[PDB]
RNA sequence: GGCAUUGUGCCUCGCAUUGCACUCCGCGGGGCGAUAAGUCCUGAAAAGGGAUGUC
């Protein structure tokens, strides 16, 4: 809060993991430089994901344009990451 | 190829789920080594790939 990497929450579970992840790339790409976007359909981790901006304005620019943003058929909710990510913190 | 066991992850249907991960597996059916994926394995790496037993 902020940070490298957004959580972004509400989306739509029945996107298949490697669409999901290579939309996601493809649309937040727009705001920065990635490093990776992390993508599970667990109990647990679907719904979510994880994108890994390389700077923090990067995704300061990423959170605040695309909240909410209509993304199939839900609107995005995005976050700040609580915490770093395992990549940028060895760095 | 068949069979047993099994690491690993993928797809799909029903119910359920708004959930802060990188220490990763909802339950129940169905389909998977596949040029996906992989947290499992080989390699010193970049890259590659199920494994052990048994006809
Ligand atoms: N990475 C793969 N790619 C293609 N197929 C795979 C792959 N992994 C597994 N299977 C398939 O699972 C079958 C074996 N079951 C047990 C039954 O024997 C394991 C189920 C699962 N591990 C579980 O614990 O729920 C294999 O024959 C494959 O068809
Ligand atoms: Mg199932």
């Amino acid at each position: 809060r902020p940070n490298h990497t957004i959580y972004i929450n509400n989306l739509n579970e029945k996107i298949k993991k490697d669409e999901l992840k290579k939309s996601l790339h493809a649309i937040f790409s727009r705001f920065g430089q990635i490093l990776d976007i992390l993508v599970k359909r667990s109990l647990k981790m679907r719904g979510q994901a994880f994108v890994i901006f390389k700077e923090v304005s990067s995704a300061t620019n990423a959170l605040r344009s695309m909240q909410g943003f209509p993304f199939y058929d839900k609107p995005m909710r995005i976050q700040y990451a609580k915490t770093d990510s395992d990549i940028i913190a060895k760095m």
